[PDB]
């Protein structure tokens, strides 16, 4: 037992991770097969930034990567949307199984930050609903990527770029498309109001009960419309029907209807916590899907 | 900016894991260069169990060891305290730069959670001052280890043995040395009382006002005497000159002296935190170290 914010072991993804320098810029990039993707922004020039204008005045040797100690030679060129592929003569010999996916809001994944092409720390994160994350980023982390990982297959979800005025973090998914309303340029942009992801929290209440934390239980039910009616007024998203059915599981496990633990949820939300804490926190978490929940209170492995 | 529960990046211990089999139990064991360590109660037989004299009526052949789809040759065994070590006929060619460290209790560590030699998760865990720590762990993770990384070179601090009653872990060093008043039997072992971190919890606080949370500060001060008394009082472990010592960095990069920031603390015990938050806890926080805040707030690599 125990429940932690766990990230996937990020083996697989430190033997991607390179150095691009273009200039006085660096940043990280993704070096899978012979290609290596970074954020376009590192296109350096001696916002209004034309990054088309930009790319076609720069040459392949313009742009150092280094792969640990060895430098790659930069073969070709392309943008893709905000992101550059860097087209190298090597294929890295430790590219994974992976794909390209992108993530919605309220689904988690793992952060490698990086710096300088070095693997400095990984954490777990989730989407916001409002396509921001909160990260923990300083200069030179873009290009870390976040990531899944399925078995042995790496979903790659996540590429960063800039930090929002409230210190959250806005970035691409691999295709180089920005998640949220936000562009790779110097303006007011701004996160955008948030709110609480609803059907997370209950599977972290669930996670609570399955670990020992019953305190917050309680006779009542409700309905779906009564308990959304609740949740509109505390700003937490929502519960659909699909949600319900994906506690299925969880549910089932602790023998507490998705119903019933929405009616605790609801004093929770009528009346805090009272002093108490669950699972070691004094906030509702809304960070853990029910997939997190059920693979740590159930234990998945990955090869 | 922002401030995250960060692990080390897991590459280098996931090349290490493997899997250790005797008669119907398995759990993780350790291989760097030509031997294996795991933890010795997966020795097996058909609480009072001797160890000497279970292994004495051991072979070599009844240790299954698994690197991934390759099979271990053991090729000899010994038990060193509550480890056990499987000389094997295959040096780890993953085998890192490693180092035996024994960590104190209010020190940090990332965990590579593990089941049948194959890494789930990585977290970061604090040694607790009961010499716990509040992991999460289920059937199969013993033999995880926790560590931490240095540049090129991994600390390997604990080894995971067991769960207690209150759902905390206990485990050794890498040498087979408990961590606390707890012994590898079936018996009504029990955590013991613990106490909050105080020189961690402080650090934390530097992050929070590295990080734009100041709403906390005040202008008053307090002796490292007065302090005391008033840790003492909501079970927190005395604050040292040492400590103050250790927090100077912090101090001087935020302009808020060691015991201005005390004072601060000693009103948050008095006053709780008045619905508000700290780096999005509502708790005050006691598992990141003065080195831990310095290194996400400078963003110090490893390679
Ligand atoms: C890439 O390493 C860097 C990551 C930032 C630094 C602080 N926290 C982060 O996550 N990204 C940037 O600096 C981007 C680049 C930028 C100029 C070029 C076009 C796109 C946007 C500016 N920018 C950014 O994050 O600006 C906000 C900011 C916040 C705090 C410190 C520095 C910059
Ligand atoms: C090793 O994989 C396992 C890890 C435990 C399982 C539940 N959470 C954990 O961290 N360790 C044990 O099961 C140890 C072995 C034990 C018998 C042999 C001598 C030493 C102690 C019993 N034990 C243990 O953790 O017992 C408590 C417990 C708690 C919950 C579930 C199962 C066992």
């Amino acid at each position: 037992s125990g429940f932690r914010k766990m990230a996937f072991p990020s083996g697989k993804v430190e033997g991607c991770m390179v150095q691009v320098t273009c200039g006085t810029t660096t940043l990280n990039g993704l070096w899978l097969d012979d290609v290596v993707y970074c954020p376009r922004h590192v296109i350096c020039t001696s916002l209004n930034p034309n990054y088309e204008d930009l790319l076609i005045r720069k040459s392949n040797h313009n742009f150092l990567v280094q792969a640990g100690n060895v430098q790659l030679r930069v073969i070709g060129h392309s943008m893709q949307n905000c992101v550059l592929k860097l087209k190298v003569d090597t294929a890295n010999p430790k590219t994974p199984k992976y794909k390209f996916v992108r993530i919605q809001p309220g689904q988690t994944f793992s952060v490698l930050a990086c710096y300088n092409g070095s693997p400095s720390g990984v954490y777990q994160c989730a989407m916001r609903p409002n396509f921001t994350i909160k990260g923990s980023f300083l200069n030179g982390s873009c290009g870390s990527v976040g990531f899944n990982i399925d078995y042995d297959c790496v979903s790659f979800c996540y590429m960063h770029h800039m930090e929002l005025p409230t210190g959250v973090h806005a970035g691409t998914d691999l295709e180089g498309n920005f998640y949220g309303p936000f562009v790779d340029r110097q303006t007011a942009q701004a996160a955008g109001t948030d709110t609480t992801i609803t059907v997370n929290v209950l599977a972290w209440l669930y996670a609570a009960v399955i670990n020992g934390d019953r305190w917050f239980l309680n006779r009542f039910t409700t309905t779906l419309n009564d308990f959304n009616l609740v949740a509109m007024k505390y700003n937490y998203e929502p519960l659909t029907q699909d949600h319900v059915d994906i506690l299925g599981p969880l549910s089932a496990q602790t023998g507490i209807a998705v119903l019933d633990m929405c009616a605790s949820l609801k004093e929770l939300l009528q009346n805090g916590m009272n002093g108490r804490t669950i699972l070691g926190s004094a906030l509702l978490e809304d960070e853990f899907t029910p997939f997190d929940v059920v693979r740590q209170c159930s234990g998945v492995t990955f090869q």
